[PDB]
């Protein structure tokens, strides 16, 4: 009765892999390498009481009553001037998932093109679903997308976009290099394509410099077909729900219009708070995550090169929160996840961050959510079930 | 190019009369009857700002971190125990907005068959527009839905779901009374049809009780089809962004996997404050709520039967925050609406709450936002831009 009322929306959102990982703060015996979950000992508390009891009672009927479409004016400026662009040109979301969401809808019609790579974010996987495109893949790597699977894709095919992780990758933590973003600049701006560019990971470098976003080359370039797209969620917090896109006022106006139509605004209160809490000390704030994030992720690289087989490969990130594992080709994740649950350490299995299948050898873990030794008993665990495996 | 790069959803959000409502900060010599912005007064900035203090000092590592997609469960209860529902059969929205996204994904194709009435709330409009369904209405009167035109639909079309507004629509004001609920549930049953119930207004009735949902007559009668809808936005406070919508549990997970596309999950420190808010005075707090919206819509009245020439009609609302008025068949509401600007107030004409078109001597006026004194202002301004309009 309920499967024949549905439309064809619903035959398009079976997988529940975003809603099982987001039950993964228990109470709390789990040793968690899943989710992204941000180093909570990084969540300014205090700051963000102060703050919140300060807006609701100085600016409460701003922050209570419904407000425009596109963003906490300030909230916007702000980003802007991070950015580089015009307020104008900034559009708030409720997180960079809803901006996933909301490029979907202007951009997709069932059995349209899009380009994303294998594997990709899942929470982007899941927002196009919904549309049913055709999923067009590019294998990614450590140093990003092969580019020369690209021009083959190109020849064939013309994406509605091209949706690309450029700095730390979900779930790779691929990290594409200058003269590989310029040439990818130019195969789309020969072309005339759209790129969407997720940079969630934008500040959590563990070099010396951040790499020119294909935004700001493109930018540079004259080039107005980068939509690109940011959050607050790894750099303050995800619980709060706000991020931003930025576009050419045409392709804005379309993803304004979709919002409205989404959750007519992201929530006030939670806008004003994020501005409170950034609008001084940002880069020092900035610096600070980077330095838990480098140590967490050596922590890791350090624990897994003591604990693990050389049967089995790993990446070693040069940021964001990911180290990307695979196993001997044969040989399952989830099985593996099986026996880690096992010893109560939790990954994530690879399938889901392939938009057409495959990748069943491969697994995600996150070093974002514990600290040192959280991380380096996790993995001596994940050490026993690995070995477990290949004996 | 742009243009050239949409696809074929961007040609549906074409619409925008919510961002423009949005914007109404317009300051601050406009007397604006536009947008349902629920009275300012009613705030609880102190309360909402202790809460959220203590909140984010006490639970800020919860209240701060990527949450579950069903929301925070003892919101789910508190909803549960209020509705008279389990917890796992209410899902947490970013505003009822998102339950009417959402719900447009999982039921309504390209040239699906919808029903709803003429007007109708014109969010419900935008959201289900995306999906390009064919719009089948009804009309709207002071006691509902036209059941006999309601009757002739159903012999020729089978609609995905009728979406309604029995308690206090918008734009209407109507008031569908009991023994047309009873009807409309009959004419439902008979047919296995699904009824989308939009009850934002549930609580702002101006008479000694509240009629039962059609929720709560398809529980007692056994029958579960009705996808029932309720938001804090009007109680407490649309800027948080917070509601539920409630269903059948094959219904409610198709919801739930939506929204895992559409935002992961609604603000968790939202949903905290909320709760805190109303675990304790609840039903107090709305008495008070009715106070303020009674005499609002009285101040709204005496000032209208003092102002307006016997020519134009309009309507006297049992709760809600809304009077429907038409003007002369041949007049124009956009029209009054530029007068009623070199008048210095405002507004919404009443065409974008019809989906197919019509309405074009209709308009909308809120008594919602402004006080009394604000009230019988605007309204005499509203009475000389008619006068020079009928003259
Ligand atoms: C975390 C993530 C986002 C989604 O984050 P939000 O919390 O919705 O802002 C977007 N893209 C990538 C690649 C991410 O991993
Ligand atoms: C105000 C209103 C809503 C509530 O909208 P939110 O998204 O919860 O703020 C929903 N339906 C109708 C008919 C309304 O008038
Ligand atoms: C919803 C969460 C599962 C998503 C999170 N950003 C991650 O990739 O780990």
């Amino acid at each position: 009765s309920w499967s024949e009322a549905f439309g064809k929306g619903a035959g398009r959102i079976q997988a529940s892999t975003i809603r099982e990982l987001l039950k993964l703060t228990q109470r709390p015996g789990i040793l968690s390498f899943a989710g992204g979950l941000p180093a909570p000992e990084l969540f300014p508390k205090e700051e963000a009481a102060e703050a919140a009891a300060r807006i609701l009672r100085e600016k409460g009927e701003v922050a209570l009553q419904y407000s425009p479409t596109e963003g906490y004016a300030p909230l916007r400026a702000f980003v802007a001037e991070w950015i580089g662009v015009r307020p104008e040109e900034v559009l708030i979301t409720t997180g960079s998932q809803q901006a996933l969401d909301l490029v979907g809808k202007v951009f997709l019609d069932e059995g349209s093109p899009v380009l994303l790579e294998a594997p990709s974010y899942m929470g982007a996987i899941q927002a196009f679903r919904l549309q049913g495109p055709r999923f067009l893949t590019v294998p990614a790597g450590e140093e990003g997308p092969d580019l020369d699977a690209l021009e083959e894709v190109l020849k064939r095919e013309r994406p509605r976009f091209l949706y690309l992780i450029p700095s730390f990758q979900n779930p790779t933590g691929g990290l594409t290099p200058l003269p590989a973003r310029k040439r990818l600049l130019q195969m789309v701006m020969e072309r005339g394509l759209v790129v969407v560019e997720d940079d969630a990971y934008r500040e959590l470098y563990f070099g010396e410099a951040r790499l020119p976003s294909l935004f700001e080359l493109a930018r540079e370039a004259g080039y107005p077909g980068v939509i690109y797209l940011g959050s607050f969620s790894k750099v303050l917090s995800p619980g709060l729900r706000v991020a931003f896109a930025v576009a050419h006022p045409e392709a804005l106006q379309k993803l304004v219009q979709a919002k409205q139509g989404a959750d007519l605004h992201t929530p006030m209160l939670n806008q004003m708070l994020v501005h409170e809490l950034l609008k001084e000390g940002f880069s020092e704030r900035l610096e600070r995550v980077r330095r838990v994030y480098r140590e967490k992720a050596q922590a890791m690289l350090h624990a897994l090169d003591r604990e693990v087989p050389k049967e089995v490969r790993y990446t070693r990130p040069k940021g964001g929160m990911f180290v990307w594992m695979e196993l001997p080709k044969g040989l399952s994740a989830e099985g593996l996840f099986r026996r880690a649950l096992e010893e109560n350490v939790a990954f994530v299995p690879g399938g889901p961050f392939f938009a057409n299948g495959g990748g069943e050898n491969t697994l995600r873990l996150s070093y974002a959510t514990l600290d040192r030794e959280g991380i380096a008993e996790g993995v001596r665990r994940l050490g026993r079930a690995l070995k477990g495996l290949l004996a």
